[PDB]
């Protein structure tokens, strides 16, 4: 066989049951090969049930020796949930969504996710804006309302309370946690005395919580994804004040390996905005750093000034369903073109293109048939094979979120794209997925599956070689 039978990474619970962990769900994975062979494996650890909100832990395992054992979960973040919540299953602050990403100059290795408040995730969003920061004499400093009253405070030097008119309280914000799972990050103590949590929306035990908005943090490993720094908060550095979400597309993502802009890290995110949010706004984009992943930047929508029937929308002020692109998976080719693979509401595979290393898109989305895109998330990656440049995709088959499929194309000189091979990969349920070369010819997915009455999703791996492929 040129494919290797199921193996699963992290296993779900069955019919509406707790798994043996307590742990009912695990869903979107995330694929990295590092520079020593690693492969890390990561998920949403959903404990509570299979929705994109609850008490969600960011997780990752190992594999070293390619795919074939996996060690122990790491929990990346976890934070604690809301003692006082009427109803745990939206009472805790939620992390989901993760992407991996490896320096390859620094071996740095980076997962960033979405973070919410307690609440309904998404859905737990204010209806109107509450501002999440404030920039203070040069300083952005993350927002806090207190109970009754109007007026911004904000978290300054060493987690420190600062009123709204500038004075320091006896209240802090724990902002290096050191629990494990980092679950005391948000802590709000008044001098020694643990008060509350300024990530608890509800039943608050202390004054103070964030905005109730959309977040981007991110945890890096210096040491092959063993040990996780603490959460940082990177939303100021990316996220316009007119954005409503703005989350990551999860998966994979990648660094520039040639061109003007080699070495920069691109971050699949899409937003909504606050004209027409989730029904005609989801726009993809990426993030990028050219610093080794100390800053970060926002490039351009896909759907900035982009001409729909003969009239520009933009991500910011757009309200069409079908133009919006969501999800998605970047590569970088030969040429030193990047390529957007995006989720959206065509049925079809959409494709954008930027010759700037992500910043700006050219003006048209390629659409290509060959590949049906039933509104799910994919994965893509550049590959070579006997001196021939290709991009494997993996996907849905459909109709439905089932038949998972990996897709060759032949990149040519121009340089579009030539279907080759659709490749069954996973019968029955099959959704998000994330791909990795091996090396040796090798590839390896990590993908959402169930079976035999398993909760959404387990989280399955396997690995393939270029006679499956082709
Ligand atoms: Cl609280
Ligand atoms: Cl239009």
């Amino acid at each position: 066989a040129a494919l290797t039978e199921k193996t699963d990474i992290f296993e779900s619970g069955r019919n509406g049951k707790p798994n043996k962990d307590g742990i009912k769900s695990y869903r979107i994975p995330a694929l990295l090969k590092t520079d020593k062979g690693t492969l890390i494996a990561g998920a949403d650890e959903r404990r509570l049930h299979s929705s994109d909100w609850g008490d969600i832990g960011m997780v990752i395992r190992r594999s070293e020796d390619n795919g074939k054992t996996w060690g122990d979960r790491v929990t990346i973040t976890n934070l604690r949930d809301n003692p006082k919540a009427s109803d745990p299953s939206i009472g805790s602050p939620v992390n989901i969504d993760m992407v991996l990403v490896q320096d390859p100059e620094t071996k740095r290795i980076f997962s960033i996710y979405d973070m919410f408040p307690e609440g309904k995730g998404i859905f737990g969003m204010s209806s109107q804006k509450e501002e999440a920061y404030k920039k203070i004499d040069g300083k952005t400093y993350q927002i806090l309302y207190r109970e009754g009253e109007k007026g911004a405070y904000t978290i300054r030097e060493n987690g420190t309370v600062y009123t709204p008119d500038g004075k320091a309280t006896d209240y802090r914000v724990v902002v290096d946690p050191v629990k494990p799972a980092y679950s005391d990050k948000g802590d709000l103590y008044k001098g020694n005395q643990l008060l509350g949590n300024i990530y608890f929306t509800t039943n608050k035990t202390s004054p103070f919580r964030i905005a109730k908005d959309s977040y981007l943090w991110m945890s890096y490993s210096d040491d092959d994804g063993k040990t996780w720094s603490a959460p940082q908060d990177i939303t100021p550095m990316v996220k316009a004040d007119w954005m409503k979400f703005l989350g990551v597309g999860p998966g994979t993502g990648i660094v520039l390996r040639n061109g003007p802009h080699k070495g920069r890290i691109l971050i699949p995110v899409y937003t909504t905005n606050n004209v027409s949010h989730l029904n005609g706004s989801q726009s993809s984009r990426i993030i990028y750093s050219d610093d080794h992943g100390k800053t970060w930047h926002a490039g351009e929508a896909v759907n900035d000034n982009r001409q729909v029937d003969g009239q520009k929308i933009h991500s910011s002020t757009m309200n069409n369903r079908r133009a919006q692109n969501t999800e998605s998976t970047v590569v970088q080719l030969n040429n030193g073109d990047v390529k957007l693979f995006m989720r959206g509401l065509t049925g079809d595979l959409q494709v954008a293109t930027s010759k700037d290393g992500g910043v700006t898109w050219e003006k048209d989305i390629k659409r290509y048939p060959q590949v049906k895109d039933v509104y799910v998330q994919m994965s893509a990656i550049h590959t070579m094979h006997e001196g021939k440049e290709y991009i494997i995709l993996s996907n849905a088959g459909g109709p439905k979120r089932e038949n998972g499929m990996v897709h060759l194309a032949r990149v040519e000189e121009n340089g579009e794209l030539t279907w080759l091979k659709h490749n069954p990969i996973q019968k029955g349920e099959f959704a998000y997925n994330s791909l990795q070369e091996l090396g040796n010819g090798e590839y390896g997915i990590l993908y959402e599956h169930t079976e035999k009455g398993q909760n959404a999703y387990t989280l399955s791996f396997r690995k393939f070689n270029w006679d499956f492929l082709s």
